[PDB]
């Protein structure tokens, strides 16, 4: 769920992550994906098509148990959906904190109208 | 859907959808429903009980057509879901202009630990 999601990113990247991607770019936030602006927003584009192959579970509500060991995010499922979905978003919280560096805070709250079409997943 | 949504904001309000709203309160933004913390705060409650009883049609994703006429949203769909939407989101845009005067932006990413359980809808 966000819940998990939320803590992976903030155990990562340091930020609060609504104030820092929920709503950058293209692809970090509310609805769907668009072309991204940059390596941040890809790493939420990937994100999103890692959550369209899961099936049997909603990735927005549906809690799972990790845990933070040696400064390591560690899925602890054995559900293959579960697992599925701890390991995108663990995936995406380490890809945000490796693309810090050309974070731009310019692309926050960027308006969907002046996004292009995403390509299939 | 967010990208009608998102649109009758800032036709109402004139301001950016996701800057002034994403992450409001207890009730504005992704994070479920709780005890407003002011009028703003109110009209995404409102609004999420509003969701909650729409049923035949995605509120996140299902688009749908309106009209900006003398100023006005219109809604122009008869199908019920997507008329029922389509009111849902006019109103809390409406609301969201109507309360502007009381919006604070100390209210801006609030953290859920601080919400109060929200009322039945
Ligand atoms: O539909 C929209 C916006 C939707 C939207 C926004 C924010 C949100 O947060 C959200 O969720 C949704 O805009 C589209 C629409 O008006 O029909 C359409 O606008 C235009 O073409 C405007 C062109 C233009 C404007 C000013 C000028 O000076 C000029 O020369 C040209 C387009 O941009 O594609």
């Amino acid at each position: 769920s966000l819940f998990e999601l939320g803590k992976m990113i903030l155990q990562e990247t340091g930020k609060n992550p609504a104030k820092s991607y929920g709503a950058y770019g293209c692809n970090c936030g509310v609805l769907g994906r668009g072309k991204p602006k940059d390596a941040t927003d890809r790493c939420c584009y990937v994100h999103k098509c890692c959550y369209k192959k899961l099936t049997g579970c909603n990735p927005k509500k549906d809690r799972y148990s990790y845990s933070w060991k040696d400064k390591t995010i560690v899925c602890g499922e054995n559900n293959p959906c579960l697992k599925e979905l701890c390991e995108c978003d663990k995936a995406v919280a380490i890809c945000l904190r490796e693309n810090l560096g050309t974070y731009n805070k310019k692309y926050r709250y960027h308006l969907k109208p002046f996004c292009k079409k995403a390509d299939p997943c």
